[PDB]
């Protein structure tokens, strides 16, 4: 199709996510946060699909809405994350993962990839809009230094072209992951991106289900900034509207006229940074934006909550193996748990300190 693809669909709302606030709410005591807790399983978040033994959840998710759809006639549409690919986060320690190219990585992430698709197959009556693999095309712009991220350059961009060519078959809009303001934003990193964008898109068919990017991706930037956040001095790109009015005509020049979703989950807070760069539990973050298609540009689909906000981004105990120097920095919160589990402090500061606040 040639529209936004958000358009006239309900939005699936995460029963992993709704059970994983279930829960924190429980453990609230103050009665006026319990119930802001609670207003938070009604928003929608992207599923993420982070290890393969989750593949058969897919199916799960799938017939349900499939049933909620058949049982109220109403359309669902079903907001997912593909993450898993040999040598994922090879900037980083925190978010490691279970494929290695020294051991077979790249045929076990095609595999999942048809697992994926396996599930989708069964149930072609849902809408389906997938982010495809966050971090991994900003790393191969700006960290090929580092020896993981070289070593996986290859892998990392067959992975990616793989993905979106099984799931553009299956008729699922997909949004590439494409960093942040404070990641590509920075003239030392746009033109470059721009043109790696381009080639994924090529190399993938340039399928209209290849609908554009997305940024800020369990990231905390604003998405318009009121006040400009100290911590994005010398880049013009501060928020990141900035950052797409700036990427889209170079895209479009590149051959690509991309449209963009815009993670804002745990963008109520600014100004909590010491650096840009610091990414890991930061402390005193709340929920942000809500999820909406109105957008301030023609370039957004959707304003949407990706990083389901809560789970932790990757554990600040200098004696675990995934320990990244970024978790235990002064600005972190700690002591945060492996990524991707609960984070219940976190997520209490999040409700709290949210923006706009939540209501009962
Ligand atoms: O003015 N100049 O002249 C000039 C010259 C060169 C410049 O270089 C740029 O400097 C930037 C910092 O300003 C760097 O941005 C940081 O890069 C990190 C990766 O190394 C990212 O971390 C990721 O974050 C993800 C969540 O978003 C995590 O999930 C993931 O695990 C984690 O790895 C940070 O967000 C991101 O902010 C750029 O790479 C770098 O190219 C900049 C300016
Ligand atoms: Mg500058
Ligand atoms: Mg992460």
């Amino acid at each position: 199709s040639t529209g936004n693809p958000f358009e006239g669909y309900d939005i699936y709302l995460s029963p992993y996510y709704a059970e994983e606030v279930e829960a924190a709410a429980a453990m609230i005591d103050d009665p006026v946060l319990k119930a802001k807790a609670l207003k938070v399983k009604e928003i929608p978040t992207f599923i993420w699909f982070d290890v393969v033994r989750k593949t058969p959840d897919l199916g799960r998710y799938l017939a349900d809405a499939t049933a909620i759809q058949q049982r109220t006639g109403r359309k669902q549409l079903v907001q997912i994350v593909v993450y898993d690919l040999p040598d994922r986060d090879c900037a980083a320690a925190a978010s490691n993962g279970e494929f290695s190219l020294a051991d077979g990585g790249m045929e076990k992430y095609k595999d999942y990839v048809d697992r994926l698709a396996s599930e989708i197959r069964k149930y072609p009556d849902v809408r389906i809009v997938a982010v495809i693999e966050p971090d991994s095309l900003a790393n191969m712009v700006t960290n090929m230094n580092v020896a993981k991220c070289r070593g996986a350059e290859a892998a990392y961009k067959e992975g990616v072209i793989y993905a979106l060519r099984q799931l553009s078959a299956l008729g699922v809009y997909s949004y590439v992951d494409a960093g942040h303001a404070g990641w590509l934003g920075w003239n030392a990193n746009l033109a470059p991106s721009a043109r790696l964008f381009a080639q994924i898109y090529k190399d993938a068919g340039r399928s209209a289900f290849i609908r554009g990017l997305a940024t800020n991706v369990s990231n905390y930037n604003a998405l318009s900034a009121t006040t400009r956040d100290p911590v994005t001095q010398g880049n013009d790109n501060y928020d990141e509207l900035r950052f797409i009015n700036a990427l889209a005509p170079l895209l479009r020049n590149e051959g690509w006229d991309a449209k963009f979703i815009v993670d804002q989950g745990r963008s109520g807070v600014q100004n909590i940074r010491q650096e840009w760069g610091n990414w890991c539990n930061v402390y005193g973050a709340g929920f942000g934006m809500r999820p909406t298609l109105n957008t301030p540009s023609s370039a957004i689909d959707a304003i949407v909550w990706i990083k389901p906000g809560g789970e932790a981004d990757g554990t600040s105990d200098t004696s675990a193996p995934r320990y990244d120097t970024h978790c235990g920095k002064s600005d972190s919160h700690k002591p945060a748990p492996e990524a991707g589990t609960w984070f219940q402090e976190y997520f209490v500061n999040l409700v709290k300190n949210a923006n706009p606040p939540l209501a009962a």
